């Protein structure tokens, strides 16, 4: 039978491209979404038009709270309910906004930024492992974590914690045959709210091509990590950043 | 006038040695503690016997919760109320216990990610908002990239603290606040640990086959807050006897 | 036309596996060797039996010396002469032995360890770029570079230098569309063996040269067109394991 | 009896600052130099005027060659010859110039100079320091920007990366001998003498902490900490002294 993957935040942008490319590869997919119901449903319909019964949606808020463990367990359970197995988890969903140190509550910001970027990946990892071929987890990291944007402390803290998770889970889950790796974009699809002049400023920084990564280029690295061509790779984080992280101030 | 410092988890072990050394250097100290009230008060009394009105205690749980921002604002405020200034913040307090992937898990998240990362972040916000050689020192972990098995939430917290160190160094540089870390390998070993297990850790350390004293950790904190470190920000100094360089 | 690749130290072990997989992928290949002429020619015979005139050999000593720049220019030129193009350079050749700090001359050891592991990759990079589509260079790094083996100072130095070359050349050659990346094995083909295997988290799977070659195939592919300056560890998780 | 230190490339700039601060701390010093004879002697005269017989000069080219091991052995021997002991080695001397990958000295001369001064001579001096053997240590002058390198400086960057590898490998292997091995990694400190003020200001404006380069004494302060008793458990560590520069994105 066909393997099955969960992709978080899969309705739009990079998560959509990952879900598409996994499906093209032969996976059945759970399209997790939070607010983007119409886009999630439209994607599942597109994938099911290609092969019936190969895509479902699953709604969840991945903000940290006392029920986040239950929500994460339910996302994994939704893959077993639909497809009878769960071979790949892709932790893609992520909040991003500034949290300046000097002048939503700050605890809501902690819950959203650390919850989506770190705690939900951790809880999803627990539930993936507990509910258990070529099993693997891919975490969407950030190649610029050590040269961060000013005023983004909580986002940066969350992405650093996700590197720690990737490493710790690779070590702990290797005996169960589950590999755990990361893909670290530099700039890929730019923020919807960002003006054209600012987008071009970011583009001009990238050595390879002076352009952002497509979503498909990011997804290409995810497909490699889940493939049989990566069977001895665990704990690794692949930068897909066009050289951006090597550029000095 | 004498500068003042806040040290979190200062009643015992490394945080106690840091508070002692800061005091010996000339700082007035806030000794934060959670459960260890008798040891925090005994330290305060020792330091005030050495020089009157130079130490106070401040109790707080640094577990993450809806009240943690207020608690961290109150720790910093305690230094201003006692001493009229707050020049140094040492984020030392830390929960450490296994969280296997295969207390509720959300309590473990609150304790391990709150003490190791969120409380340092909120303390950093409160310190900066209240603002000469100002600096913050974060107690990191030199083994964060070769972590102990089954310690994912602790490791996640310590990685998040590296990110805070860097992000806060960059954002607080314009205000003249330096932000750095000290990363022990093994220093004071857990008190429950049998000597046979302690000796196994000691044997791994290239430099002397022995754990760091708390005082050796504190010496790196004293350097980073001193005028000999005035250009250092965003740096994490390993104090690990070469342990992180040892392969499996 | 089919793209072409140079693989250094391609007669045996990892380099041989890389050459085979590039050839299977559709590359024409230059098989570099120093001492292993019989194995280089045996490999070329196997590859040419599959597709005629798709594999040649090239002899060079990659020890640093006054003639190393000309040797490296000749390896690159051999690819252009055989195949009319040179799309991929894999810097695989490497010397490995201990050089204790406290007690071949030490300067011969510098020439071999630093020359084969770092300087010849630098000179090959220069010649590859100067003679220039999906162009890329892949350097064989070491996943244990920051947890080095005791008494291997010069080997470790040269592998660190190779990381610096990977990064510096990625930046400088990006405007030319040449990507520069690394693959960092941990324990692959062993030179006591069991001791090492039991420490690898993914130790249920034997380490293989083909697994290393798979990462090289990804990095040279169109699936890696935005990837430059990246070093992929292929080590079963070994570098995550504390002492 | 006062401890003794060797500082390479100590006639001017950062290496002079390091020699001066070690001397102020109580060390006797060997001021190594290559071409800067007048500045080396000037400095040793100043230090000797402060306390007699506490500074000597030693001349040596640190370019790689088949004689480099003998030169490095001789530098260490000069410390024992003058002072009877050698407690600290500071590997400061360093060539720096561009070596573009795509197109005067031959490339092999550039290799010998850039990799010799930045890496091979530190390795040979480390071997001779250890063989000739309490608070013994080595400090290597690294570069905080080694992972965000300047365009066209590949050989310099390769040499600094190799020096990180040496720092770590020598820390591990020399720990049983009680010799600590650490690094200090400037971002921008004293700017090139050839650089125009406009270009210097471009660099200064990038630095978060103060929008200025490190003084030479700020770099020396980190060296003095690492050789001190306050660092007695620290080995294999590289301290950035960079004002936050390495944290700044493109
Ligand atoms: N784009 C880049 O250049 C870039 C650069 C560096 C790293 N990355 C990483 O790559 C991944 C994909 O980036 P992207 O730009 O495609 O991300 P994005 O568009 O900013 O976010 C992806 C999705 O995350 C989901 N999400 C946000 N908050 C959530 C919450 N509270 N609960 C559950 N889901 C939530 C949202 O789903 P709904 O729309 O359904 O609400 C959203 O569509 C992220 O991890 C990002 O950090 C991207
Ligand atoms: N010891 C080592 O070898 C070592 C190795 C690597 C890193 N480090 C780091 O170095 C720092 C000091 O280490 P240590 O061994 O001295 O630490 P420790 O003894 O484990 O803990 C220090 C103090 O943290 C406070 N703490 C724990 N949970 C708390 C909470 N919920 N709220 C507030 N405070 C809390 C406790 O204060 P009360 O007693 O008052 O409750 C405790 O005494 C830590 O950050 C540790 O991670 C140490
Ligand atoms: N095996 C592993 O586990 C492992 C681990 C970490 C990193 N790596 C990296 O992976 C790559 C391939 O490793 P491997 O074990 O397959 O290497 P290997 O067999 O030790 O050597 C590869 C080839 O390099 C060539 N070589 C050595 N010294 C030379 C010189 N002076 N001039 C020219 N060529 C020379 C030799 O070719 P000839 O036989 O023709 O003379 C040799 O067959 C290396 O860069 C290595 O450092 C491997
Ligand atoms: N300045 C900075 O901003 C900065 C930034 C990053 C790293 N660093 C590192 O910090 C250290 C000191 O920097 P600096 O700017 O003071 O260095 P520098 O002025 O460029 O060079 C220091 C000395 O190196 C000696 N040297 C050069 N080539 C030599 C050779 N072939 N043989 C022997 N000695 C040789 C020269 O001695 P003579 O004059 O006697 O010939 C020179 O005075 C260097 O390792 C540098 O890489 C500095
Ligand atoms: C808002 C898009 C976004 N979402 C998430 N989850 N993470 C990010 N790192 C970004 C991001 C992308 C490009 C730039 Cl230039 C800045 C931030
Ligand atoms: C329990 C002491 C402790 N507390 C905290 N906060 N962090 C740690 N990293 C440790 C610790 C020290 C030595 C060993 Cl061997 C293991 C863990
Ligand atoms: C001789 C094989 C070899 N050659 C080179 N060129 N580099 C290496 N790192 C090794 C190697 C492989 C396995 C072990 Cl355990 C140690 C070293
Ligand atoms: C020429 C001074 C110099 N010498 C050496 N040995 N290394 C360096 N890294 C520099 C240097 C300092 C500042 C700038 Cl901006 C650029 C280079």
């Amino acid at each position: 039978e066909a393997p099955a993957a969960v992709v978080t935040g899969a309705a739009k942008r990079i998560g959509r491209a990952i879900a598409v490319k996994l499906h093209q590869t032969g996976y059945r997919v759970v399209i997790h979404y939070h607010n983007s119901a119409e886009a999630a449903v439209s994607l599942a319909d597109e994938l099911n038009k290609e092969r019936s019964n190969t895509a479902v949606v699953c709604q969840a808020d991945l903000t940290n709270s006392n029920v986040l463990p239950a929500s994460c367990e339910e996302i994994i359970n939704s893959c077993f309910r639909a497809f009878g197995r769960c071979d790949v988890l892709v932790n893609n969903a992520s909040a991003f906004y500034p949290t300046p140190l000097v002048q939503k509550t700050v605890e809501t910001q902690v819950a959203e930024l650390i919850g989506t970027n770190a705690i939900a990946p951790f809880l999803l990892t627990m539930s993936f492992a507990q509910r258990q071929s070529n099993l693997s987890i891919v975490n969407l990291c950030d190649a610029m974590v050590d040269q961060p944007c000013m005023a983004f402390s909580l986002y940066n803290m969350g992405k650093h914690a996700l590197v720690g998770l990737t490493q710790s889970a690779a070590l702990e889950l290797a005996p169960y045959g589950i590999r755990v790796n990361g893909v670290a974009p530099g700039v890929s699809l730019l923020p919807v709210a960002m003006g054209e002049e600012e987008k071009d400023k970011w583009r001009r920084k990238v050595p390879l091509g002076r352009r952002e990564a497509s979503a498909e280029q990011i997804a290409d690295a995810v497909i490699f990590l889940v493939s049989g061509s990566a069977q001895y790779i665990t704990g690794s984080i692949i930068k897909v950043d066009g050289g951006l992280s090597l550029v000095h101030a």
